[PDB]
C-alpha cells in the first residue's frame, strides 16, 4: 500500500554471549524498514561514535567491560514512526586463580601446621574448588601428570585439619575462596587447586617441599 | 639542483615513553623528502597494516604488549634512494600489589608466629618495598591516615623475626617480593606495604586482628 514501516527484532535474543578477547563481535538485528530509516546506537543510556550499520553494532575487542546494555533506536520522523531494541551483552571471562602471581614458600617445616589458599575470579564464578595431590615424585606421563588424585580424608598423604570453599569480597568484586589446611606436614608432596567456569579453567601448583630445622 | 632527497631523523629519539592506557600514542619522525617516497612502518620485524602517516605512527592504546622496536622503512625507487629508521618504544607500567587480589586472613591467633608478604610486579622494577605500621584505633584523619609510621626494630607494635626483598620469578616474570615475619602476634594493629616507580605507586592494608583461642 505504499506505507512506511519500522521492524525490527532479534535474531534470537536478547541475551548475546561472548568471551573476553573475542574480537569483532556482532551484536545484530533482524530489521527491515522502508524508506531507510534515520539510527542511532546506545551503550547503557549514553550515544555511540563512529560509522554503524543499523542491522549490526561491531565491538572490536571485547572486555569484561563490554558488558552492558546496547541499544538501538530508529525513526521516521516524517511517518511518526519510532521503534527502539535493547540487547544484553554478557561478557563471560575464564577463571583465574590470584595466588599464581604472588610469591609462594618453597619450603616447609615438618609437622607443622599449613593452609593452602586459592581465591578465584571468573564470569561466570566457579562455585567449586578442586583439590588433589600427587606424590613427591619425578613425572613419567607429562601441563600434566597422570597420578594426580582428589584430596579426601581416606588415604591422605598428610593429614588434613579442614577443607572450607566460601565466597569473600575481594578488591570490588565476588570471589570464590577455598582454604586447605593439613594438620601435620609430614611428607613432601604436590597439592593443586582447580578451578573452572562454562568458557575456561585455571591451575595452581603447590610444591609442598617438606624438610626438618 | 633538482635532485631527489630522503633525510629522515627522530624528533629526539631514539627512545620514547609511555604508559600502559595511554591513548594516541605517537611515534614521530622528522622526515623532509622529495619527492613524496614511498613507505611501511613495521613492528619488530612484521609490517603494519592500515593507512599511516610517513611523518608519525599513532598507535590507538598502549599496552605492555606495545612495547618493541618500530621501524619507518622509506624509499625511491626510481632515485634509488633507501632510509631505515627505529624508535624504541617503552612503556612504563604502574607497580601492582597481587596479594591485594587474593583472600586474606581475618584473625590471627595471639602470640603466634606470622609471615606477611607482597609480591609487586610493574615496567620499571620498583626495587624495594617500605613497610609500615599504625595502632588498631580509628582514624580521626581520612585512602590516608596520619599515625602512620615506618616499620623498624626500634618501637615496634609487634616483635619483628625479620623482613626480607628479594627478587622472585614469577609467572614469566621477574618480581619484587618482601617478607615482614611477625615473631609474636601479641596486638592487633594494621601493617601496609607500599610500592613504588616512576609512573605509579600502590599499598596493600593489612588488618593484623589479633585474638586469643
Ligand atoms: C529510544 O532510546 C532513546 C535513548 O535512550 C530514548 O531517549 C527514547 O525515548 C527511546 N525511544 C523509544 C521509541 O522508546
Ligand atoms: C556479592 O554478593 C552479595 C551477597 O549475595 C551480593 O548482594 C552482591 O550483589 C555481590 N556483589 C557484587 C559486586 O557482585
Ligand atoms: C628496512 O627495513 C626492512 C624491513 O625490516 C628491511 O628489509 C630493509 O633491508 C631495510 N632497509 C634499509 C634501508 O636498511
Ligand atoms: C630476570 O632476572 C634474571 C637474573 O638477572 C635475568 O637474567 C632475566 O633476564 C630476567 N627475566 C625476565 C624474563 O625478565
Amino acid at each position: 500500500d505504499h506505507n512506511p514501516f519500522i521492524s525490527v527484532e532479534w535474531l534470537k535474543g536478547p541475551i548475546l554471549e561472548a568471551t573476553a578477547g573475542d574480537e569483532l563481535v556482532k551484536l545484530p538485528v533482524k530489521l527491515a524498514a522502508y524508506p531507510p530509516p534515520e539510527f542511532q546506537w546506545y551503550k547503557d543510556g549514553k550515544a555511540l561514535s563512529g560509522r554503524h550499520s543499523p542491522h549490526a553494532l561491531v565491538l572490536k575487542e571485547v572486555t569484561e567491560a563490554s558488558t552492558g546494555t546496547y541499544t538501538l533506536a530508529l525513526w521516521n520522523s516524517a511517518a511518526g514512526l519510532r521503534r527502539n531494541i535493547s540487547l544484553e551483552l554478557v561478557v563471560n571471562v575464564p577463571p583465574q586463580i590470584h595466588e599464581k602471581e604472588a610469591s609462594s614458600p618453597s619450603i616447609y617445616s615438618r609437622h607443622s601446621r599449613q593452609a593452602l589458599t586459592c581465591t578465584a575470579y571468573g564470569v561466570p564464578l566457579p562455585l567449586s574448588i578442586q583439590w588433589h595431590w600427587r606424590p613427591w615424585t619425578p613425572c613419567k606421563m607429562f601441563p600434566q601428570c597422570r597420578d594426580w588424585r582428589a584430596v579426601t580424608t581416606q588415604d591422605a598423604v598428610n593429614p588434613i585439619e579442614s577443607l572450607d570453599t566460601w565466597t569473600e569480597f575481594v578488591e570490588g568484586k565476588n570471589k570464590t575462596v577455598s582454604k586447605l589446611v593439613i594438620q601435620n606436614a609430614n611428607v613432601s608432596a604436590m597439592y593443586k587447586c582447580v578451578v573452572s567456569n562454562k568458557v575456561g579453567q585455571d591451575e595452581r601448583l603447590i610444591y609442598f617441599y617438606v624438610t626438618t630445622h
